């Protein structure tokens, strides 16, 4: 059993002093003077919050690339998103057209399977719309995943064309699942690229200008249409910029079932960063691209107001010497920067302790929203009787800096080198059982579980 | 002693079983199966939700009109309230230009002292800004009143020129205080009335087009641009239409640190019942007025994103004899529409029964958030321990309607007559003191208190 | 030679009163009181307009529909033309995927060819893009066809894909062409149709709910976002509604070359009179479909301050007998609606005589801004030395009506039957030879010509 | 009488090679061959282009300051108009609150009479609004002023409280004047100036955060919605800004009869200019102030698509030793930038030669759409028989530099020093006589004359 005391408890809702009893693996009581039994294990929270677990709705564990691989697996992912505080994470299962969408379902599955020191669950990439998909998607669907996701972006890979994503998005509808989608244009992209290739503008300081902000916005109004005229509900992944920020604002206006997340990168970094040439630009290249920093600003604002409704990372690590594979073309560095560790202290320090986003809003933008549009909540999320026992006690005390030299993510640099810190998870709690204690791991391997959820947005 | 058994408890961002036990005035434990001494008031929720008590932000109970009087009293407008499941109101404090501001704060404060069944609280009109005005207001905020309220509209009697809500909002801004604000533009207003009553335009129907969209569209977008400038955070009442949120959202977008209220009446009905004729159309006559049914749909759908904050009433009740005081010219018609005890069910119905509201955005928009802004949280609009025990034990299984035959509130005609309703309050305590008991009053008069809160807007 | 004297010369940048000689096919000189040579066709102007003559962008001449074809000529859609003011007209020329480009090209050229009362010039569909059909435009340009028409509608049959529409727009860059555009979506609309038509939804009223405003906004947005990116110079097809106007408005504000196009329909028109039932309904069935009639007064209004560029027809006429081939379903009705003779008395009418629009936005509307953005000016569209002289004496002081038992459109219906017009043509002249006198058809066979045109946007 | 042969005449709505013919003040016939009369003045413009002379409508020459004066005479600053190819000017006569408007007039009046050298007008401006002004605007409007100027800034001074704003507009509507308004906040500007003077922040610096951007918008914004409740129209002075912009292109697009001025400065200049330190800023600092160089792209798009109708100068030059009196405190710097010489040169070469701007917007924004407005149009304005034979011959050829000492205009700095030039006036014409020959002044003293107007707007 687990006894949290003494601890200043924080939700999206709430905001006390009391202790929370877990006899297991959910919360049992909270009051004072619980009376927990002989062996509990008992944490000591005095002069710190008591926070959900935060859970990231986007990750990249597995994923292959080009010729190789990103560089976590479950287990070191895991573990780095743990000492982070993020005690759930979504990743999203990648298929591309080329490959069995129920395969790669089962693939992904089989990576994590006993080996994730903390819950998780799928996104499933829809990279196509055959004769086959439908009866896959369903018996994935009916395997837990209530979620999809789809690219309109990466052509003849992962991009589905208009009438595979009024298909998906129909078929989504019908089975009450949420789609989520990365908001591009495969054709703008593609030509671009190749345009640029055949001026000689190799380096990465291209990468941005071949998928402007313009694009992301077509891709973002897109999206809102074709849910709009599906009846289906969506969910705009890693939305980076004003334009389309405009674009998904204006679906939610009018009454499109539609949300928006932004992820932690976009916030803190900008296009300078892929502009410092070489290896060290090459580190800051994802998609959509960091952008002018005058988008910080915006979404800052944006998250404070709930317009932007999750924060998660995009997660998708990769070593310096995957990322020189693009030295000779931009299109072949390897898209991607780690923060599944770094997200919560981040979100904590620029937006709680030195911004104005509100502590509540903190929670719920890196916690409960996530876990309600997934169907992860009340499990997840929370801190309530009967929820997962997932639980942080931060210290508001800490003072620090991050550091390739002090992450657990399994490549060589870290995106917010040198970044102070104001707090950072003391302990950490997995279902009842302590993952983390006085900033240490001592989780236990394949504790973690896949969640399954119930469709909801019919 | 409180025990509230075997109910499903929702709040903003928890949903769960389990039961709350209150020793006294505040929640004391949370856990399933609890123990309580013996005379406990135990109260069997199997089958019902357990809110937190809802909050309405925006209620007249004491309001002169010419040699005549709103019709609540703090009695029956608080009885009416915890009918409908509202455990705390605030109330608008309005002395005119022509008052004493102190003296109208201690006229509001000896009518509601030892009056009120349930708690509530003020928000002090600013009808002028003048050296002993100003001496005034920092008076009331020391005495507990953390918000104030300005109008751009009332030209000469309740409104406020640039100047001095300049001077208004710099010294909110001093004293960490909200200003709330009535957004319409006080010239334009009393140009077209006198306009319309000059072509013999006398009638009711003449009210809505004597203030259009435009009007409140100005206003909302200056208050916006004056709290910007002055650096105070403000908080738009009863917003009503399109034009008005697109302003509001476009500050909320830029970063002012402002914030949007809606009122029941602009939900659920409509300009054309102000063109009904007669008495009849003057029942439906407020500020702002009814508008173009288009808005409804508009509100709503800001709404369920969290665009708009807060639900409140803008409660204002007269009979129609009273109404009929503006037989000859609806500039003479008293303004308002009852609604204090019909808020939440119709929210919930609409929204939650039939609508596309989730039950979380709906207790945080007719409880949390209002408590958050006004500086009552936690002590109101939440379900935790240390919280009063403020609760509401709520029957979803209820069908019914609304009537004046059934109403609580003191006039003679409810604006919903004949709307029909999809759940009402079975139980309702104040501060661990059952009020309400199966559907019936049982309120012990006075037990209400003033709240009294500190600044949080510096 | 011609003389015109004594009239009020009207033009998008000038107004007075003075003679016009034209020796042969040009102004030869203008100022007060000229000397003619005797034999001169001397036309006496006193108390009337002389404008540019007017140019129609958008008109379906020869244009097949299943076993049948639209029902004017050359021969006869010209008269009807001249009759009505229009001195010039671009024809959609229209081979569809199943077609090849060229073949279609000279089919249109050849029906045409000789058979033309004024001058005339065409768009060029782009139906499909591939190597053969590529080849076959770049000599269609060589031969004086200096824009595209695409459409993002019609799957299969006109549309193009992404790859496609980026393909066209790249080409028509290189070749200095605009391109014209029908923006709709062709996924949804198709889907949409299916969708109604499998609930039973057969009639005419289901057309406008297939193919929403929301599709045509998706694809004016998507269609700037191309032109953004290609660098292609584009034109926005009749323009019917306020979310279409709102994205080429925004593209046109951040820079992109892109301009609009309404047509007289639209104007005046609405979605009511395609919900009449039966025959009487199918003749106002067109696409974009007549919209609600809240968006006349957004097209008016933005017309009259030069955000809309050009109005135009979309002549499309069809008989009664034809538009019933759609009896069982509305996906079978032919679209179109007549309007090229009506067009300027229209818009002189509704704008100009009773409305708000300035006589000389009228004049740059109807003529001149059409004449530069296709390569026709300062041969067309002006009055000025040395220009064609093509020219409309035109009569304020008339008051009429508009029927089909006046008309000179070959088919069986006009769709403005009974409207009131406030002006009309009385002389007409193409390259200074008169083919309307005294209101009557004095026209010569063949008189006009194809009119070949530069490539102006490189 | 004057012939100006051989060139290549380029009006808003015309481009042609013909000859052009003025007996006297008029021209008087356009052709081939005029067969002009022993003693006509003959100018050959052989390989250059005639346009129209081009007006300003918005500059100061008599402009009291503080304890001084602007510097330019009637005498200076037409001939620095001349010289630059301006031909009409219209000034905004200033009279203050403290000021008899009649006598305001006629002082201006006084100071013009005889002492230009070119054609003239006034826009009246309206600094209060007593018992006195309606008797008074209506002998000034009666005496041929068409156009009111209002301020929304400048408290006590020059601004309107919106009582008075909403009696001017609608005298206006009544008399169908034009209202001309500078759009900012009397009381935000004030306040924040001497917020930030109150914090020893004195220097230029601070002169464009003690108005930014916001600020413009809100009375931009406001000044519409006034327009719209009142029914009169207006004209935005020098808008500046993207936030603006959007108000005001917001306003056309609903329907208000309102139009957009930019001046020079803004599409040229930027807000660093007026950071440079002492009084080199100091010579940049003029109200609206220069902006972030984000606005330039935006404004010359506008201007480009007709959004923006008219490019004036705001002229307002005063010599560095009177910018100095701001050495203290930055609200005490005389605002203002010359450019009356330099618009047109600077629009050509930076919109024409070197930019997107088409030659016939440039005609357009530079000449034309403001006789219009104005009522100076047909008689100014255009190429056109029975016009006023205002001419420039404009050489293409022509590369130079503006700089203060080839300048004209009564002052010691130029404000576009070292901007390169593409083009110059050859040859300009004041109502058949010439002005500038050669390049070089040739002016008649008290040539010029007052334009009365009559007014349209109703
Ligand atoms: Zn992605
Ligand atoms: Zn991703
Ligand atoms: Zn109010
Ligand atoms: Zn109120
Ligand atoms: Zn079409
Ligand atoms: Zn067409
Ligand atoms: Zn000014
Ligand atoms: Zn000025």
């Amino acid at each position: 059993p687990l006894l949290i005391k003494n601890g200043e408890i924080i939700t999206a809702d709430s905001r006390y002093k009391a202790d929370i009893y877990a006899e297991g693996e959910t919360i049992t009581r909270i009051g004072q003077n619980l009376e927990a039994p002989p062996g509990t294990e008992v944490i000591d929270a005095t002069g710190k919050y008591v926070f959900p677990g935060f859970i990231d709705p986007h990750v990249h564990i597995y994923l292959p690339f080009m010729a190789t691989f990103a560089k976590d697996t479950h287990e070191t992912g895991s573990k780095a998103a743990l000492m982070g505080g993020t005690t759930t994470y979504i990743e999203m299962c990648c298929p591309s057209r080329n490959d069995d969408a129920l395969e790669g379902y089962q693939l992904w599955k089989s990576k994590a399977e006993g080996n994730s020191y903390c819950d998780y669950t799928f996104h499933m990439a829809v990279s196509k719309f055959d004769e086959k998909t439908e009866g896959q998607l369903r018996e994935i669907v009916a395997d837990g995943i209530s979620s999809f996701k789809i690219f309109l972006s990466y052509k003849n890979f992962f991009g589905v064309d208009d009438g595979e994503m009024y298909q998906t998005l129909r078929l989504a509808k019908e089975l009450g699942v949420i789609v989520t989608a990365h908001c591009e244009n495969a054709e703008l992209v593609g030509r671009l690229q190749q345009k640029l290739l055949s001026e000689g503008k190799t380096g990465p300081e291209w990468h941005e200008p071949s998928r402007p902000e313009a694009v992301e916005a077509e891709g973002t109004a897109r999206f809102a249409t074709f849910l709009e005229t599906t009846g289906a509900t969506g969910y705009v992944v890693h939305l980076s910029c004003k334009p389309a920020l405009d674009a998904a604002m204006a679906a939610k206006a009018r009454g499109v079932p539609i949300y928006i997340e932004s992820v932690i990168p976009h916030f803190l970094l900008d296009k300078t960063y892929a502009e410092r040439g070489g290896v060290e630009a090459m580190k800051y290249i994802m998609s959509p691209p960091l952008r002018d920093k005058r988008n910080q600003k915006v979404l800052w604002d944006a998250l404070a107001q709930g317009f932007i409704d999750t924060v998660g990372t995009d997660h998708c690590p990769f070593d310096t010497e995957q990322k020189l594979l693009g030295k000779e073309a931009f299109t072949a560095i390897p898209n991607g920067i780690p923060a599944i560790e770094d997200r919560v202290n981040l979100l904590y320090t620029y937006g709680v302790s030195r911004g104005r986003l509100d502590i509540h809003r903190f929670v719920d933008a890196a916690s409960t929203k996530a876990a309600k549009l997934f169907g992860l909540f009340p499990r997840k999320g929370t801190i309530a009787v009967g929820s997962d026992a997932d639980l942080v006690v931060y210290d508001p005390q800490y003072r620090g800096t991050i550091s390739v030299k002090t992450q657990h993510v399994n490549n060589d640099y870290n995106g917010f080198e040198g970044f102070e810190i104001d707090g950072r998870p003391s302990v950490v709690t997995v279902r009842g059982k302590v993952a983390v204690r006085d900033g240490q791991f001592v989780g236990e391997k394949g504790w973690g579980k896949l969640l399954r959820r119930e469709p909801m947005y019919f």
